[PDB]
DNA sequence: GTTCGATGTC
DNA sequence: GACATCGAAC
């Protein structure tokens, strides 16, 4: 895992540091951004990394190397500087999640940190680190995914960055080679409030900066791109949160252990769904691709809705508006389900229609790029609905 | 119940 | 690029 040069540059033309100051990098190995950083500035200033692994430990001699997790990392002075790009993963069961430690770690992580929240992420731990470890009005600069700026897991570290300072964001997307994640950078000061959103340009010079928009009141709310056509097209219509109740399909291990679920085809059984069975407007209901089969009617004891016929939305399509009615009712492993709520009215057709147009394609591009590979529960509830297609009595 | 991916694999 | 994880985690 290396930062590429043009993105470290761009990071150290954002840093600032008062002469003298203490500038730091963690999880530094070799320390690339405090060279870069003393490169462009000068001397002048107290240069400390901190790595966790000996062989990677790598420092010049004018920088100060400390062994150690930075996250349980107790130094004796804050820092008026933070730069680094840190380590991204959830912490979890190697079969699964990349980041492997104890238990008993995993539990001081937990207890350290106020912004975890569900599976949560290293990086959001290293920012809240940070953060804590800078002087007030310091300044904080990390290139980390792109996902905090929309995902529940985050909700605590948006809010915490919210009032502990002001915070601007800048969308890089996927710069980093044979690395799948759109990253943002962040820059963090201790001090003021409000939140601004930047895009960026790529050139041989290198990221040049451009301001998007600004929130001076931002409290942790999801960011999103917004312009006057998104603004205009949701207030056009209700969100469709309001018309329906969103619920998310059961997992494979509750189909995987249920009695009449089989691993092999059969009479009276069918295939329980997954994102492959739904496309824009239909429902390949032939097609196996859970390796899972079961009855029809039995569906309804794993999820009670199972049994309508109900509008199905996918979840991993990436950021776009796929949805499909489910008129035969199957049993779904994936994708949301949305079952309309008391007194509401909706033409099903016309709504899946809505749904897959390309103007609400480019709708959901434009306010959550490519920050996730899905549509999530917070993005599709904002969706907006016109009285043509759906109607609350 | 449902969330998230320095995604996983073609 | 196509096309989506899928189950451990809370
Ligand atoms: N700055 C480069 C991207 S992050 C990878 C580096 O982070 C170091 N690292 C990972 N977890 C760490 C931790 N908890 N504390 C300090 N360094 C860490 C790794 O050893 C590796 O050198």
């Amino acid at each position: 895992v290396e930062t590429p040069p043009e993105v470290v540059d761009f990071m150290v033309s954002l840093a600032e540091a008062p002469r003298g100051g203490r500038v730091l990098e963690p999880a530094c190995a070799h320390g690339p951004f405090l060279r870069a950083f003393r490169e462009a500035h000068g001397t002048g200033y107290r240069f400390v990394g901190v790595e966790i692994d000996p062989k990677a430990l790598d420092l010049p001699p004018w920088a100060e190397g400390i062994l150690a997790d930075f996250l349980l990392w107790e130094p004796g002075e804050a820092f008026d500087l933070i730069l680094g790009n840190p380590p991204y993963g959830i912490v979890g069961e190697a079969s699964k999640y990349p980041i492997h430690v104890f238990k008993a770690v995993k539990d001081l992580y937990k207890k350290a940190f106020s912004t975890w929240k569900g599976k949560y992420n290293l990086y959001g731990a290293f920012l809240e680190k940070a953060v804590r470890l800078l002087k007030p009005g310091g300044v904080l600069v990390f290139v980390v995914p792109a996902t905090w700026l929309v995902l529940e897991d985050f909700a605590l570290l948006r809010e915490f960055l919210a009032r502990e300072g002001k915070t601007s964001v800048y969308y890089l997307g996927e710069v980093f080679p044979q690395k799948k994640v759109s990253a943002v950078v962040i820059r963090f000061q201790k001090s003021g409030k409000g939140l601004s959103l930047w895009d960026t340009q790529e050139s041989e010079s290198g990221f040049t900066p451009i301001l998007w928009a600004e929130y001076p009141h931002w409290e942790g709310e999801i960011i999103r791109f917004e312009t006057e056509e998104t603004r205009k097209l949701e207030i056009s219509g209700m969100p469709l949160g309001d018309l329906f109740h969103i619920r998310f399909a059961a997992r494979s291990p509750e189909f995987k252990k249920h009695p009449a679920v089989r691993k092999e085809p059969g009479p009276g059984l069918v295939p329980v769904l997954t994102g492959r069975n739904l496309k824009p407007g239909w429902v390949d209901y032939e097609k196996n691709h859970s390796g899972l089969w079961m009855p029809k009617e039995r569906a309804k004891e794993l999820r009670d809705f199972y049994a309508t016929p109900h509008l199905v939305v996918a979840h991993t399509k990436g950021t776009r508006v796929v949805a499909a009615w489910d008129e035969r009712a199957y049993p779904w492993r994936e994708e949301f389900h949305l079952l309309p709520k008391e007194g509401v009215r909706l033409d099903p057709s016309s709504l899946v229609q809505w749904l897959n147009s390309e103007a609400m394609q480019k709708h959901v591009r434009t306010l959550y790029r490519d920050f996730v590979p899905h549509l999530t529960l917070r993005m599709l509830e904002r969706l907006p609905v016109r009285r043509e297609y759906g109607f609350h009595t």
